[PDB]
């Protein structure tokens, strides 16, 4: 394909999709065996290894709906990827989402226009694949990793002047990131399975920041949950 | 309250919400013990009885977003209802939705302006309360009731000359009905729990019908699942 | 049809369309002779009688644009109904609309999306059928029943957080209910005649409520006017 | 005011509003006595004369919503005009609108953003002042001038590559022109009375023309009706 | 055509398009030789003369997007006009646009719906023809006529209640008039060349008015620049 | 700042903004002397060096409006960057855009909601800083680098099932890419100067490719022009 430099076969059925190519590299080297770099196009790294003798690829997506839209589409159409699990971070916008919680996005809201372009007068609500979602839930509970399930917001603009997250906070929406809507929409469009697992980077509404050691513990929890979600 | 004739204490914490008031009476009379009809205003009946020791209210909502919104707001605001579970039907829009599958809605797309009216340039995806959803999932699996989880479309025009269900089918959307988005949006706004459980009434894009026997079977399943959410 | 349980012929040319099925029953029993219930589907009652030896049906519509849209469509497509007269109540939003006035809606505004779904960049303005409107006007004046003619608003949400009725009040709009737009739009679409006759339930903008005896006198006036509108 | 060169008292309570300033002079000179041209700014002429004892002003508005809006705002705000009656033409979009029918607009649909700019997610249906409308109806019937009442479409692009008049015809809409929604929306905002009276210039969807004799006849009818509203 | 009363040939390749028909007449009589009126339809005058022995027409457009849209379309489709240069005035909305500056509109913003009707979910940005724009720039600098290049706003409503020019002022937008968007969009649509040259009528945001003698000097500068823009 | 690891003073007044960070390193290493990589956060590299006595920073932005917006906001807000010039490629959508033509964007249309989110019912046309544009034009003409000036389309879906480039081609639009509107809108908001210079990567509506030799040639041209804006 155009944005991915793999050959036939270099990419597994199941892909983790972190935002940051350097987290992709870090995840591949830390949790996966017999690792290969199959893509260095644009510095957006893709690696394939094995976890408990199952093939698993890890492809950085970049930030924003357009970036992930390109890689999801090309992972699906050109490499027949079946399961797409995003593993990133979001900004918590409610007091009750706690800094160690691992979030499983059931659906996403958005101020992207990608779906108004498609459906016009329809509000399209992207849906996670429940099968994936459920395995991710049970893998969390099993170990007793704390976990929260609900909706997120897919922002188009990180530094938003007209930010309505204060309203979305009052409808139960959990946090803001910039990718989920695009993942779920394209996955669904193509008959593939998708889920987003998010850790809390900060609390947006009180400025309050997570420490580097909490972030590091929840990240581990996230990747680990993810790794037992398929089947 | 303006559309519900009940006093304090007549309405349960937990309320089932069929569209049809005669299905509400049906549910109340068949499955609940010690039943009182608490509302006859507009012939939109509501009943309260008990099921395994626990008060369960059953309330007709009528058809469409505006209608269910009036009832859900009043149930929430005037009667401090905590759990709101819609039990109804929907037109299957995909072949892999089979006539017997009980659907649980994670979320719902809509052509309703209700949320654009609230949010401007945000698409608000309404969300089911996951605990209720999991409980309903668990209860279906525990009995072996066939169950599919995913999304519906909450339509405003049952008869839609510019229907976009042909495209919504291509994005995974399971079926079409007329209330869910209202219920899920208003429940969350007021910090209450909501879930929609739905049986198939027809296959819309093959026009094809489900028999009265299939519907009776699937409607029972749907009640028995609900009663354990 | 699907939502109406009549046979061929049980429904007249002319239908009154009140919101409340129990007002449908009350109207049928009070003003009409030789009454039959032809529909009990969903508790949404339809009756047919005769008034001064002319056939007239009365079908509850339910509340909101979707509910009425279903019954209007099925009254038109499956029973070839020619005249559709809605007879309900609205909330008065201007001081100069008085509690005894019977309102004849010439057009309606709306925050329903039913017409943006249809026309997109077009603002569609539903229009009453003037012939009906005029007969309704002359039947009012004739008796000296007080009557006001103008536009209404068809709300989607009864308990609206973002309510703009304060602005619509400054453009001359008379009151808010939840059905007119849908009636006029579908009627027009199918080449049928439509009109909405409304009584004032309350004044929305000062909380001020009508008494049960005023409501009862204007309701009579409304139905009576309606009953002499066709031809 | 910025676009009208008149002093206090030169402009009537009642003002006719043709699109074309040469039709304004035509109306003023043919039907009114004791006529003064009160405005020549931008060659958009306005005249005042008398008809049966009563001052009648006649003012060109130009073409389009933006144009008529400037004039109508200024007539209202600077000159306390009470009655504003547009007299013009429109393209018939339906077969049952005949070339001789004088149209009175109850309301108007539009592709103009003017009202969405004011109201967000509301469709504002502009409304005619019913008294003026009834008076014009009565005057047409009293003489036997053929008259049709219903809705028009106020377009922004006379030449519209994405024209939706084919669909608006299916919803009853009688004809297409370019001002009415502006007039009806601004009149009501400021608590004044407005009405549009319109003759047919062509049948747009059969392309077909009306003869110069038909138009002259229908234009006279239209004036004589107006002069009694 | 319908709104223009010329014959074959009466209109030149290049047209000046002022808002005011009486400015069209004034421009024709003051700067052009061997003048003919070729259109008096609607009092919207069109004249053709010669400037330094080149043919040039001057056609009043009227005010607002619809008015100019009609004449541009008919100048293009029925008279094969190649270059369309608008020569009007705008309201300056930033302090740094000065009362003698001649503005060359590179692009326009708008609250007209003409382009949302066409493209829907697309924001269409009309573009000036650079060739014209560049000649107009060089003709200004050459003489040392002071000149500013940027974007304008094409208002639909002169007396706007919900006016957002305070926001457009913060994005660098220079001034407001009511025609440019329509000109550039139709010109572009048909493969023709277009540019808008504007003088400052007032400063909108401080009420501050230009004097009748400044207006008269910049108007001269505008027409003169325009007259050396083609080729 | 959150996405750029630079200290005070490491970033130039003037910053080139290719989409691809490996093209950023390429630009920095080939054309600049005395080069330091000031950022490796997210592997979105930024370099600073000198070109004819003058600091020039080169910064990867990634793909899409959201991505370039983060970088441009931070470059502006945290590093007081004055000149922001995007150097990249775009799919030619018209036949009269030839493979060698260097495009300068006057403006950009978009399907991005970013500006509707800011402005409601206004279409905001983002504008290039004309001085930068003229300077780039002049530098292209001074060398005889083929140059076309006009508009692009800033897309959000590279793969767009409901693509409207077939219509945008008919209105003059030269090519399609994914950043420009963000850059031009954010630069102007904060009173800084911006310009987009773009080479052709393919002809989208004839599907047809440009050879690796053509792209290398046009990419060099594009850099050499930029370096004199
Ligand atoms: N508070 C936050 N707000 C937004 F809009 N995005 C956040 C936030 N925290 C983390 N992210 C994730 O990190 C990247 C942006 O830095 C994006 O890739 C995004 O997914
Ligand atoms: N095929 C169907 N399409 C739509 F739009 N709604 C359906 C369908 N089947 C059942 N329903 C549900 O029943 C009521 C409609 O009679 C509505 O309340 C709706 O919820
Ligand atoms: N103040 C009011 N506001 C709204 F939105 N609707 C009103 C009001 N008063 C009466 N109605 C009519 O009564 C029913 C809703 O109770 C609906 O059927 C509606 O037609
Ligand atoms: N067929 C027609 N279509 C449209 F859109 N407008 C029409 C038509 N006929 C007459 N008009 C009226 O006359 C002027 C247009 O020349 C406009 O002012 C308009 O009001
Ligand atoms: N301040 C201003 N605001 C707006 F909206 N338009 C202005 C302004 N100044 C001059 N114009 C130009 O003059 C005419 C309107 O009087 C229109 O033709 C328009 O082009
Ligand atoms: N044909 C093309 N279509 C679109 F939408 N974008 C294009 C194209 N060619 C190059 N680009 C630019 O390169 C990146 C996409 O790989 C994006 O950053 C984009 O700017």
């Amino acid at each position: 394909s155009v944005h991915i430099g793999a050959e036939k076969g270099q990419i597994a059925d199941t892909v983790l999709l972190p935002g940051d190519p350097l987290r992709a590299k870090f995840i591949a080297e830390t949790y996966l065996e017999n690792v290969e770099c199959y893509n260095e196009v644009r510095g957006m790294y893709g690696f394939t290894g094995t976890y408990k003798g199952k093939k698993i690829s890890v492809q950085g997506t970049g930030m924003g709906v357009p970036s992930i839209s390109i890689y999801v589409n090309e992972l699906i159409q050109s490499y027949d990827v079946q399961n797409l699990i995003r593993v990133g971070s979001c900004g918590a916008i409610r007091k009750d989402v706690k800094v160690r919680d691992v979030i499983l996005a059931m659906t996403s809201s958005t101020d992207s226009q990608m779906n108004r372009v498609a459906f016009g007068s329809v509000d399209f609500a992207p849906c996670a694949d429940f099968e994936l979602l459920k395995n991710a839930y049970d893998a969390a509970k099993d170990k007793g990793v704390p976990v929260t399930v609900g909706s997120v917001f897919t922002a188009d603009q990180f530094y938003n002047d007209d930010s309505q997250i204060e309203k979305l906070a009052k409808y139960g929406v959990l946090g803001v990131e910039m990718e989920t809507t695009a993942l779920y929409t394209l996955a669904a469009k193509h008959g593939r399975k998708a889920l987003s697992i998010l850790t809390v980077s900060d609390h947006v509404l009180t400025g309050e920041e997570t420490t580097a050691e909490e972030r590091q513990t929840t990240f581990h929890d996230m990747i680990d949950v993810a790794l037992h979600s398929v089947s």
